[PDB]
């Protein structure tokens, strides 16, 4: 019994991350292979934050302006890939496990090892926003630090961390450098959007409270459209039928059909918790989706 | 910035979880030097674990008797003996992963990090507390008996929980290294149920501490109290009472944040006596007691 919010366990991550220095600029960087991959802001310097050239800054860079240690490896080729940096290196990182480069989506989840010059200091649990931000816990040399999930022994790395936006949330990349939503690495104004609450996260959620005898929430029926209004009112996220559908084995395990937990949660949330909590929590929690639930749940 | 519940990274715990078998029992060990350390619950048959005679199952048993398995490696036991509520099986191969380690009783209110295992196999990490009635609130599944609780330091491991049982209200009792149970309770079928519990006093006032440094203001107010007044509106909210040790532990989040600690615990007094008007602090809309003054410079430095 009990359900809390639960990461992958780090090891294979552990043992891949770097620190990346070029010139006066440190940062983390992830060895895997013969190639370590860190964030391109890695070649700025204070002046250049602002608004920098990537590509002309690099130029005035060759193979050996970049020093990495974790010991040292020798590069021996770099290249910019997007919002990352690939530095060919001549030793393949024994401690490489087998992995995959994923984009996620939105409102799906990952482990984050948050790290700090190239030493891995805490693990947690988080969503990719449907505004394609997070909401971590990172400060000042954070930079480069990973998030990936874990399929028995592979692991699939989908965020780069980068920045701290004005707004307190945080931004990164996939392993190909690509920015989850609109953000640009450069240290300028940059507006996140409405934070939408993901729904079919937070019915998982109310399965695994029923799952672990908190049942005071249940009753009414309700439509998906109907639903769908009161969803659009409280600011968040359309269910559709493919949502439904992946809420499906939870729905049988319990013998509680979606819409009628969608009719849970339309009380909830048009009245509130009248002071009672779910799982340990007084608001609705959106950070567990329904394969969260059932991996911890068996 | 932003705040966390936080777990310290597990590889160094992950590589020495094994799995111990005893005939049809299994369940998780800890492989330290050339000891492995588990539940002695492992060495009773179903028929058995209702009201086991522990002394009895164990005379029982040869070294051969233990199988102990290191992911794909057997390794081969040398020798067995109990002490207190743990078995520990000496076998012919030091862990070559072993890290700098210390075995620590912890106090109440302090938190670990707890990496969650299956067959010898790690499924989860996640920041848990030992609340003042000896009970942790984790997330257990059969099968789960031997996971281990920690906090690191450097390179250096601090095991303080190995977890054997899950209570009736759903919350958790396990043992220290040496096998001493947590709290009252013991590794048998008995009415043994969690104790009422109480609020951890020193770390709701460092998780305010918290919030005020990423931004969180608005419970700051103009009060200020004394000691033995505060601790008087704890003991009508149940909440643990709040000493010059404390406050002393409490000095650091205070200079940082320039809020003298008598100040912080008016605030929070107003906060009890009034609730929170329906706001949230730090994403929560409870006052949370999970996180210690050490978690919160952790992550606030
Ligand atoms: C709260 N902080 C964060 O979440 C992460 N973060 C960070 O770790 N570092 C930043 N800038 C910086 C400063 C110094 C430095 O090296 C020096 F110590 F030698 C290296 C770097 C990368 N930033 C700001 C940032 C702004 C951007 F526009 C970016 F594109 C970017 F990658 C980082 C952080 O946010
Ligand atoms: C929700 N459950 C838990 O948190 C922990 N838990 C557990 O993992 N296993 C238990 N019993 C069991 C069953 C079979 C077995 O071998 C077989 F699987 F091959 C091995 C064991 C240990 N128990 C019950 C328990 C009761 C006690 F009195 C104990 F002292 C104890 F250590 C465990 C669990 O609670």
């Amino acid at each position: 019994s009990g359900f809390r919010k639960m990461a992958f366990p780090s090891g294979k991550v552990e043992g891949c991350m770097v620190q990346v220095t070029c010139g006066t600029t440190t940062l983390n960087g992830l060895w895997l292979d013969d190639v370590v991959y860190c964030p391109r802001h890695v070649i700025c310097t204070s002046e250049d934050m602002l608004n920098p050239n990537y590509e002309d800054l690099l130029i005035r860079k060759s193979n050996h302006n970049f020093l990495v240690q974790a010991v040292q490896l020798r590069v021996i080729g770099h290249s910019m890939q997007n919002c990352v940096l690939k530095l060919k290196v001549d030793t393949a990182n024994p401690k490489t496990p087998k992995y995959k480069f994923v984009r996620i989506q939105p409102g799906q989840t990952f482990s984050v090892l948050a790290c700090y010059n190239g030493s891995p200091s805490g693990v947690y649990q988080c969503a990719m926003r449907p505004n394609f931000t997070i909401k971590g816990s990172f400060l000042n040399g954070s930079c480069g630090s990973v998030g990936f999930n874990i399929d028995y022994d592979c692991v699939s790395f989908c965020y780069m961390h980068h920045m701290e936006l004005p707004t307190g949330v945080h931004a990164g990349t996939d392993l190909e450098g690509n920015f989850y939503g609109p953000f640009v690495d450069r240290q300028t104004a940059q507006a996140a959007g409405t934070d939408t609450t993901i729904t079919v996260n937070v019915l998982a959620w109310l399965y695994a409270a029923v799952i672990n005898g908190d049942r005071w929430f249940l009753n009414f029926t309700t439509t998906l459209n109907d639903f769908n209004l009161v969803a659009m009112k409280y600011n968040y996220e359309p269910l559709t039928q493919d949502h439904v559908d992946i809420l499906g084995p939870l729905s049988a395990q319990t013998g509680i059909a979606v819409l009628d937990m969608c009719a849970s949660l339309k009380e909830l949330l048009q009245n509130g918790m009248n002071g009672r909590t779910i799982l340990g929590s007084a608001l609705l929690e959106d950070e567990f989706t329904p394969f969260d639930v059932v991996r911890q749940c068996s």
